[PDB]
């Protein structure tokens, strides 16, 4: 119409979108200047100005809303409420108008104020790239519901188990004796807590409940030992972590299960439960880890990648001076370039030598060498423009880069006054990048990475917007509520706070890395309310398990002599090597000399070595060492066999040379380490492991270039970290550690001059610290030390240099990018192998696939006995009572069962317990009635043929068994121990399984998992073998590291120490999860107070190698497991 006409022109004018984006950005700026810790009710000039612009912004938003209203119409596809995002604009407009109106009525209620945060979310509409990305994301979300329902199953099952077992067990501490008589001066707490205000509680075990630690394990206090008086323990207090970790409700059990899904703080609560209830809850936690933290979030990744690929295809389917000549020959020689390459490489090596407490003369040689080098590059500069000319020089931009390098270098040389020596020193590292001009494959790899980054940019903006909105939300709801209680005269704010936008963004980034996020969860959820955990749940879920799976999908679909007896010999030797593994699993550093077991191990070693020598001799006489082709040593496995047997025999002869063992004990150590490597021939003696190792090594080469690039950035950032932090990683740990500036005052107060274990003194230490950072574990402490750094020999101060966030966060982002590139490279590499073999046999399967369709033609009607029950009193049962009409009632009763089992908690009222008993009775009645009606509906044939009514009968049988036993508790007919009653109550959870029949998508997804079990099973076997090797090796290396008060451990707390084989297998499992593994490796590399030679041994060289190798190998195996599942998923999708 005419009124629409005078306005519609501006609406589709792109300058309208431009000015809209300008006001959106101005609004984001105004939201970014919130200071909840200081902005108390807007009594400031800045607050007034910000409120004024907020009013102006609201005026403009209302104007644009109403104008697009009078230009599009209402309630129609073409109308204003046509886009999803226009409805959102409507919502912000109404919400802000309500907020303003309530401000008019003197009802502030800054809980409608927090709706501001959704205002930046309108910018998704005004960036068309963001519109497209978010549109595909939202259109692929609705197919994520299947894995969301699997998530619900694994949360509900484990939550019910937890609330049934450990409801209120977390609350019990060791209290004083009931009638405690004291002379006076009441100072004892009612119970025992080691650190002030329940920093680490002392959760006991009740009498009757066979826990582990039971109030007689209290460390005696060293006046009189007060801790011996804490005799009895009862279940009344607050429960740990400021009432945050418990199993009272089912909401709290969900919180704890979500904490162990993210693999953070897992072991601490595992030991909580072990102390409170029983030793055998590690089964619960291991199964929860394997099912949830590995087969849930990775199934989320698989489903999101596949669904995003499918959405990409779907929307795509809708569309479908004579020396100048002579001087050149030296230049383009392909050999002078190699000489200058050695020049640059030794320049890099020279830059790497520098370290802390560097000798006076060595650094002097370093500057001399730098001058020589830069003279060489300047000579190259002069030469290559003379024989070429200026324009020929400027043709290649690598020449521009080299010119910048040479000018920066020469400027740095002559700038020996100030400025140059401090920053142009940092620009020295750019000479390392010149190597890209020389490796041809690395040009191609970085070109591929730039091809990817063409599409990562829009995702980076979307992630930046997500982090901004969530940081502003955190500022609003967690502003100035994190203040730690006073310990030195004042309440210092927590480092992981929300007091300002910078700290909000860094803390949200930390949470997205899921490192120490549980600390922030506790500190914030105990401050506002227990419902505040929804903020972190929403943030972590949408970030890690939606947005990052989206990025992974973006990358993957942007890329896309005598006789021979050899019948049962291998199996007999396989049994023998298994027995060797069994006898390897006992060589703990605890059996005393001359033991009965020691003699057994020696004799077993002798016999096993003899048997393996016999095996080698038979193989070699069958083949010959290297006497011609197809000999013994022409396969890698056979070389490993010969190597192992030589190691064993040399170890035997050296052990028999024990007379005079001085200076050869190191040889003994090395040969014992190789004994621990020995249980490895299983790979050669098994087909599945051999093929899987071949597949691993085949899938490792293509990502070789990306691994090399990642190592190059590791070296570059290591040198940069050395430059930035030389001796700044020292701190004076003491009782005060306050009002002291430099270490001189530290020695005056005699506290200690402690040196952080993860520092940047050397370049090796820089590399170890950078690996710890890259593993996203313990990286927050390293970042804190970085920000605190001041200079060589004075105390670091809190947030001294907030500019190092750039270094420490850019490193994490770049390494994560390279790790995703490795993952996607592995996926596409496997995609080529699978696709080749797929087309042949699937076409061969399709020939037989249509035969099964012909088989269904036979299935038409084999005179089913539906009449046999007709007119036989089952006329209404077989047909009218077997359709979907009855299963909706049954699934409804199952849902009622679920919502009833979700009500038990600690100290539930007796009336609620009786109501639940009545509900359980009703559920038993309905299950029995359904089962009987089915049995009467059809004959006993399909009662077993269905493979499902069997499970239904099992559930009904357990339920009826349980209800009678609780009835036995009414008359007390026979005293039934509580164990069986509790077991059948907790087995009542099995009635959830009836939801599986209706969930066809769950069955399909879990099946698609199932036909991956060949590959997944062999990989799991190899993964367990990897644990076996590394566990034996860790027992031999680390078994003597004592863990006690004199040696304060950090990662090996109670059962994680490397003493025995199993107690080390547990800590290898924990390191595999990356939970405080950096703490474990800090524990291993530890100089002791001369109670052992190991602390003075070569541990510093070998423990980082041990842990780095283990973590990398474990992560690689898990990556390939996930890849195999993804491949079965895609292949199933194609058919
Ligand atoms: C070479 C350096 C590559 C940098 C990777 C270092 C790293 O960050 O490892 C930790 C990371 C665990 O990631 P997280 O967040 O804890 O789950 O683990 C990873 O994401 C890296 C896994 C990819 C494997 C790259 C190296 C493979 C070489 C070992 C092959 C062993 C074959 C047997
Ligand atoms: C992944 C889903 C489909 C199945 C999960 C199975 C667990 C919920 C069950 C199976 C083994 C059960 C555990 C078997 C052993 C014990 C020891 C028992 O300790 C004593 O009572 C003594 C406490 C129950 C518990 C932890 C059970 C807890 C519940 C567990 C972990
Ligand atoms: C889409 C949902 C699932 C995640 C998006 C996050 C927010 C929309 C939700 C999740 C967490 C919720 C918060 C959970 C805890 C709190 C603390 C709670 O604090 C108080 O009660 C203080 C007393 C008062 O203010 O009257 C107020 C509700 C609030 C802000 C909730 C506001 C709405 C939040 C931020
Ligand atoms: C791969 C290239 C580009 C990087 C440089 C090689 C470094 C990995 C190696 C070679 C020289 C080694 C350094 C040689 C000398 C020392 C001094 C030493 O400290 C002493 O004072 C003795 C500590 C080890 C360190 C820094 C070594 C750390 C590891 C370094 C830097
Ligand atoms: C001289 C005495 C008093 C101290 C011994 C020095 C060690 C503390 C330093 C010197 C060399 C350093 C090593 C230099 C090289 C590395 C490789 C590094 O491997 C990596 O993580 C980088 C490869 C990658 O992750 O991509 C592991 C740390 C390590 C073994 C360093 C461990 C610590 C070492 C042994
Ligand atoms: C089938 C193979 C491939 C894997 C199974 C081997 C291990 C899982 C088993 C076999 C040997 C067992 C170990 C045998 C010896 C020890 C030392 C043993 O220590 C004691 O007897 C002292 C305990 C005390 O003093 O109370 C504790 C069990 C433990 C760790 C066992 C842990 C579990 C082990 C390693
Ligand atoms: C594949 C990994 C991640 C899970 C395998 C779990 C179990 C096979 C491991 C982990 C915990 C270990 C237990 C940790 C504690 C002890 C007590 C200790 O002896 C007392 C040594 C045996 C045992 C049962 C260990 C046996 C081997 C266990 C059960
Ligand atoms: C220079 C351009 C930068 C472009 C941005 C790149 C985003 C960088 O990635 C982050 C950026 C900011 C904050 C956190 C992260 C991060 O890495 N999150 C996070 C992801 C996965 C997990 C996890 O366990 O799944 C395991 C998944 N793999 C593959 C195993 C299967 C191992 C990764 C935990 C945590
Ligand atoms: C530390 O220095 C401050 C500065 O005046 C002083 O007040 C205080 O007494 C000193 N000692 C301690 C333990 O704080
Ligand atoms: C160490 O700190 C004290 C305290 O201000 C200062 O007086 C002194 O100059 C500093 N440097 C030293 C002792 O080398
Ligand atoms: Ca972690
Ligand atoms: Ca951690």
């Amino acid at each position: 119409t005419s009124p629409r006409n005078w306005c519609i022109k501006m609406v589709c004018n792109p300058w309208f979108e431009c000015v809209s984006m300008l006001v959106i950005l101005l609004n984001c700026v105004t939201l970014g200047m919130y200071q909840p810790c200081d902005d108390m009710d807007c009594l400031s000039d800045r607050c007034k100005i910000l409120q004024v612009f907020d009013d102006f912004i609201f005026i403009f938003f209302a104007m644009e809303m109403v104008l697009k209203m009078v230009a599009l119409g209402i309630f129609g596809k073409k109308c204003y409420l046509g886009d999803t995002w226009n409805r959102l604009d409507f919502f912000i407009v109404m919400a802000g108008m309500v907020e303003y109106s309530l401000d008019l009525q003197n009802i502030n209620l800054s809980a409608i104020r927090t709706v501001r945060v959704l205002r930046p979310l309108k910018a998704i509409n005004r960036v068309p790239s963001m519109r497209i990305l978010v549109n595909l994301l939202l259109d692929t979300l609705p197919m994520l519901g299947n894995v969301l329902l699997l998530c619900f199953f694994v949360f509900f099952i484990f939550g019910i188990i937890g609330v049934q077992l450990w409801a209120g067990l977390l609350r019990n501490r060791c209290f004083l004796e009931e009638n405690f008589t004291i002379q006076g001066d009441v100072a004892l707490p009612p119970y025992y807590q080691p650190e002030e205000d329940d920093e680490m509680p002392f959760i006991c075990s009740l009498s009757g409940d066979n826990g582990i630690m039971g109030c007689h394990e209290i460390p005696p206090l060293k006046c009189v030992n007060w801790n011996r008086y804490y005799n009895v323990c009862r279940t009344g207090s607050a429960n740990p972590h400021k009432g945050a970790i418990n199993f009272d409700n089912i909401g709290y059990a969900w919180i704890v299960i979500f904490q162990v899904i993210t693999l953070e703080g897992w072991v601490e609560i595992m030991y909580y439960v072990m102390d409170a209830h029983s030793f055998y809850n590690f089964i619960y936690f291991i199964l929860l880890i394997i099912v949830g933290s590995f087969f849930m979030i990775n199934l989320c990744l698989v489903v999101i990648a596949t669904q995003f690929s499918e959405t990409k295809q779907r929307e795509h389917r809708l569309m479908l001076r004579e020396t100048r000549a002579k001087l050149r020959g030296i230049v383009d020689s392909k050999y002078f370039n190699r000489g200058i390459m050695m020049a640059i490489l030794v320049n890099t090596v020279s830059m790497g030598i520098e370290h802390h407490e560097q000798p006076e003369e060595l650094t002097n040689i370093l500057e001399i060498c730098n001058v020589v080098f830069t003279s060489m590059f300047a000579l190259e500069m002069i030469l290559k423009l003379a024989a070429f000319g200026l324009f020929d020089y400027l043709r290649n931009p690598y020449n521009i880069f080299d010119s910048i390098i040479v000018i920066i270098s020469i400027w740095e040389i002559v700038g020996q006054a100030d400025g140059g020596l401090s920053v142009l020193r940092t620009f020295r590292l750019l000479r390392v990048l010149k190597l890209v001009r020389f490796m041809p494959a690395l040009r191609r790899q970085l070109v591929v990475l730039m091809k990817t980054m063409d599409n990562v940019a829009t995702f980076c903006m979307l992630l930046m917007l997500f982090i901004f909105i969530f940081s502003i939300l955190g500022m609003h709801i967690f502003g100035c509520k994190f203040s730690l209680r006073t310990d030195t005269g004042d309440t210092v704010p927590d480092r992981k706070n929300f007091d300002s936008l910078l700290w909000a963004i860094v803390t949200v980034f930390q949470i997205l890395t899921q490192e120490d996020w549980n600390v922030v969860l506790y500190n914030g959820m105990a401050s506002t309310s227990p419902w505040a955990s929804l903020y972190f749940v929403a943030l972590m879920t949408f970030g890690n398990y939606v947005l990052f799976n989206l990025l992974v999908a973006i990358l993957v679909e942007g890329f896309q002599q005598t006789i021979i007896a050899h019948k049962l010999f291998d199996y007999v030797v396989l049994a023998f090597i298994f027995l060797n593994c069994i006898t390897i699993a006992l060589e703990r550093p605890q059996i005393e000399a001359g033991s009965t077991e020691r003699i057994f191990l020696t004799v077993s070693n002798y016999i096993f070595t003899a048997i393996f020598v016999g095996e080698m001799t038979l193989k070699v006489v069958s083949l010959g060492l290297y006497f011609g082709e197809q000999a013994y040593l022409r396969s890698s496995w056979n070389v490993l066999d010969g190597f192992l047997v030589f190691v064993s025999i040399i170890d035997i002869v050296v052990s028999l040379a024990s007379a005079g063992g001085a200076k050869i004990l190191g040889v003994l150590r090395v040969l014992r380490l190789l004994r621990t490597l020995r249980p490895l021939r299983v790979i050669s003696r098994a087909p599945g492991l051999k093929l899987v190792v071949e597949t691993l090594i085949s899938s490792l080469k293509p990502i070789g270039n990306i691994v090399l690039i990642c190592c190059a950035f590791f070296i570059i950032f290591g040198i940069l970290g050395v430059q930035l932090f030389k001796g700044k990683f020292y701190h004076c740990l003491g009782v005060d550690t306050r009002n002291i500036t430099n270490r001189s005052d530290c020695m005056a107060a005699n506290y200690r001059w402690v040196h952080h274990k993860y520092n940047f003194d050397n370049l090796g230490q820089a590399l170890m610290s950078l690996f710890v950072l890259a593993s996203k574990d313990g990286w927050v402490n390293i970042m804190y030390n970085g920000l605190d750094a001041v200079a060589v020999d004075q105390q670091p101060v809190t947030n001294h240099n907030p500019w190092m966030l750039l270094y420490f966060i850019s490193f994490l982002l770049i390494v994560s990018f390279f790790v995703l590139n490795m993952f996607v490279g592995v996926v596409v590499e496997n995609f080529h192998k699978c696709r080749q073999h797929q087309e042949a046999e699937e076409a061969r399967r399709r020939e037989e696939k249509r035969l099964r369709r012909l088989e269904k033609k036979r299935r038409k009607a084999q005179r089913l006995p539906y009449y046999a029950t007709y007119c036989h009193t089952r006329l209404l049962i077989h047909s009218m009572c077997t359709s979907h009409y009855l299963d909706i009632f049954i699934t409804f009763i199952i849902c009622l069962n679920v919502v009833t089992m979700s009500l038990e908690h600690y100290n539930q009222p007796t009336s609620l317990e009786t109501a639940l008993k009545y509900c359980n009775y009703m559920f038993t009645t309905v299950f029995v009635l359904e089962a009987v009606l089915k049995l009467v509906a059809f004959g006993l044939r399909r009662f077993f043929k269905d493979r499902w009514n069997q499970l239904d009968l099992a559930i009904v049988l357990l339920s009826v068994m349980g209800i009678t036993l609780e009835e036995i508790e009414i008359n007390a007919a026979l005293p039934i121990n509580p164990t069986i009653i509790r077991i059948m109550r907790v087995l009542r959870i099995a009635r959830v399984l009836k939801l599986l029949k209706m969930a066809t998508g769950m069955r399909a997804l879990l099946d698609t998992v199932v036909q991956a079990l060949p590959q997944v099973g062999n990989l799991g076997l190899l993964f367990m073998l990897l644990f076996f090797i590394y566990a034996a090796l860790g027992v031999e290396l680390f078994g003597k590291l004592v863990c006690n008060d004199e040696n304060p451990c950090e990662g090996m707390s109670r059962h994680a120490t490397f003493e025995n084989f199993g107690m080390a297998f547990l800590t290898l499992f924990q390191v595999s999860t990356g939970d405080n593994w950096n703490g474990i490796m800090k524990d291993t590399l530890r100089d002791c107070t001369h109670d052992e030679r190991s602390c003075l041994s070569s541990l510093q060289f070998v423990s980082p190698l041990y842990f780095v190798s283990f973590v990398l190998t474990a992560q690689f195996v898990l990556i390939n497991v996930v890849v195999a599942v993804l491949m079965k998923h895609l292949d199933d999708s194609n058919k």
